[PDB]
């Protein structure tokens, strides 16, 4: 539901966090708060791993366009900061995080997707930073998230050319780690999550931070520089 | 012709710049001036995108070997600086740049190729930094251009081992973005160019600079350090 | 033999260095000294290229676990420093280095493997940094070695998730450069070595250092920071 856009379900060693706002899982304030609250729940349950899913229509269509373009600056800035804060939180999360990309992932939807330790999508799901196509420059925080995962040549095209990836081209590019049929995307993500929960948690938490140190520092800077993007 | 080695042709939303010196499109002073002048023309026409092609024999065989090895130092330095200046100009160009790799691309030919936003080649076209094979160390400016596009492992082999890439291995390595049959390489490049011209120009110009900032800074330094390569 | 775990054989333009301790080629002090001594021999013979092989069972199972977990700190530190010193030496070696991955390569075995200019393995050979699986954080020196070769997304999974790679997935990830049938892994490595020996040696030595400068600096730092890993 739009009022209640996130569900949380503990399954033995994992927690499944599912976005469904009835529409395209826009990452506005309500959605961000719902996600953060679900993660707090996973912290409380001390689960072995997280799965985050979209709905049957998309993973996420990104930030809420209504807020972004209402003509009020501070709320748009605040929505942007919160989205990238959440990305930071997922990239630094001390448990394995698996993304079940259950539909298209556009812009912030794709940036959020790129925060998972393991990412599962179906062959025909579009993954795209479409900013340049719609006349926006890609924020530094988003650039750093993408640069952490996309091959050097895919990064060039994904950014400057707003290239759309899917299936095998998304896998080769580093926009996803696993392809599965639509009807088993979630099951495959849960399966992967259960396996990762068997890894040593301390070693995983510590190693992932080392493998992402420079990106996380650059993302923190990008979050604090969001206002400057606007020139504000 | 060798005297007139570059043609410029505006086609609606794109400009097609074609190298043909009657030979292997050596990137000597005349060729560099011809290319720069054609780009100035594209600036004047305010086109949506550029396509740059080679001839039916090669994309380019790289710098003019006659000048490089004549035994006169300053002209060789000046040719090298101009080639990498042109590369800098293409990597920072505010319109999408599509390379039609119409034949082999060796050394500076491959470095020039790697300056396109989108690069199209045929299956059997060799793309290779052959410096190490012929007893030269790869200039820092060239290393940075390659590092911007080649995967980490392909970069290692392309440089130290002068590895030759083509077709699928060039695509996987990040030496090209698209493979096409020889007879449609140019058509595919033009088609891609027309599509990219539909992107928001300001957003594209700004985003590509962000996606290349560190490389461009390192390339500027490499251009100013060309003389030092010789130990001069 | 365990007492005599390394053989050295000059073949025309190449030297073949073969690990076989009768077991899993554990990289303890004896093995490290044997390897260094074999390399000194290659220096003396001034060969064109090196091939390093494992045995019929593995490339290497990594550091000696007996020493690592005996409960004596300084010998474990010293073994670790020596392994990464040897890696530094191979990455900076002035002749082409080809690894014949003749069996599985785990942890330091995989890090050692990643020091070759060209790496050949068979389809079913597991290559894995398994540290996180067994509750250890990956040392910075090892992280830098891996980051030099693994694609951005493969690096994430190889480290934080202790992902196992093999065959095509290892090739795509950048854990190897060539796949061959088990019975010709060594022959293919020797063949590649002979070809690389035909490259200009000075240009190769100089170019590989440039292509690895930042990694080598970070690896030197990681070697000098091994004691700190323990918190010692
Ligand atoms: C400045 C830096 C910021 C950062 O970089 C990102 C920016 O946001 S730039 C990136 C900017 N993002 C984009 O330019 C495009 C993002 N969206 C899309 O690409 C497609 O809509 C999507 C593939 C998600 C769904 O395709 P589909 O399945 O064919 O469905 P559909 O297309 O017919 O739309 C369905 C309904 O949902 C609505 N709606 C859609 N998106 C949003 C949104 N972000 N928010 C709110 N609503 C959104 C839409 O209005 C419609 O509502 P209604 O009243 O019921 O008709
Ligand atoms: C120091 C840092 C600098 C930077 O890093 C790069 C350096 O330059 S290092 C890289 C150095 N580059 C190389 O080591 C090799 C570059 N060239 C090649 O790899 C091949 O020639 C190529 C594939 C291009 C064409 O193959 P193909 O189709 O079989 O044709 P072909 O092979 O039979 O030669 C055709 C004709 O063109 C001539 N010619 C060729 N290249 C050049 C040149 N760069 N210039 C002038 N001329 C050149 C050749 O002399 C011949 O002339 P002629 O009097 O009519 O006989
Ligand atoms: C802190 C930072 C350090 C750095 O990051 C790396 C660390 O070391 S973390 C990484 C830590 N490494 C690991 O967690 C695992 C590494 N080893 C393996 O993954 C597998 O053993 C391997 C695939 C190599 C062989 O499989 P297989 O063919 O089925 O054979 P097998 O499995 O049945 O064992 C055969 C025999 O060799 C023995 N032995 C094995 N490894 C070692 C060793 N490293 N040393 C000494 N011995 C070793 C084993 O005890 C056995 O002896 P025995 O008395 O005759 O029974």
């Amino acid at each position: 539901s739009m009022s209640d856009p996130v569900s949380y379900t503990r399954k033995d060693s994992i927690a499944v966090i599912s976005m469904d706002d009835g529409k395209v899982n826009a990452l506005g304030p309500a959605m961000q708060q719902a996600l953060n609250a679900a993660i707090d729940n996973a912290d409380r349950d001390d689960v072995g791993a997280l799965v985050i899913t979209g709905n049957g229509r998309v993973f996420s269509g990104g930030f809420d366009l209504k807020i972004l373009t209402s003509g009020e600056v501070q709320p748009a800035i605040d929505m942007l900061r919160g989205g990238f804060e959440l990305a930071y939180r997922l990239l630094s999360y001390p448990k394995p995080v698996v993304m079940a990309c259950t539909g298209h992932a556009i812009a912030m939807g794709a940036f959020l997707l790129s925060c998972g330790d393991h990412r599962v999508a179906a062959h025909a799901y579009n993954i795209q930073a479409n900013e340049v196509a719609i006349g926006m420059t890609i924020p530094y925080a988003a650039l750093e998230i993408m640069k952490l995962r996309l091959t050097r040549s895919a990064y060039q095209q994904a950014t400057g050319l707003a290239k759309t990836f899917f299936g095998e081209t998304a896998l080769a590019a580093g926009f996803i780690d696993e392809i599965a049929l639509p009807e088993v995307v979630v099951s495959r993500a849960e399966e992967a999550a259960r396996e990762f929960a068997g890894l040593n948690q301390h070693a995983h938490a510590a190693t992932k931070l080392r493998s992402r140190a420079d990106a996380l520092t650059a993302i923190r800077a990008g979050i604090d520089g969001i206002a400057a993007e606007f020139g504000l």
